[PDB]
C-alpha cells in the first residue's frame, strides 16, 4: 500500500516553497533527504511543499 501521515498542528507557510496545512490533513512524504523539513503532498488539498517534520504523526 501507501504510507500516509496526519498533521498534528496548523502551519502557515513561512517561505514561498513551504506548504500551508491545517491540523488533520493527510499528507504523503515525497522526500525527506533534507533533514527536518520534509517535502510533502497534501492528499486533502492537493498542494505540495516543505513542512516541519515535527508537525506530523503516522497514520
Amino acid at each position: 500500500g501507501v504510507t500516509t501521515f496526519v498533521a498534528l498542528y496548523d502551519y502557515e507557510a513561512r517561505t514561498e516553497d513551504d506548504l500551508s496545512f491545517k491540523k488533520g490533513e493527510r499528507l504523503q512524504i515525497l522526500n525527506s533527504s533534507e533533514g527536518d523539513w520534509w517535502l510533502a503532498h497534501s492528499l486533502t488539498t492537493g498542494q505540495t511543499g516543505y513542512i516541519p517534520s515535527n508537525y506530523v504523526a503516522p497514520s
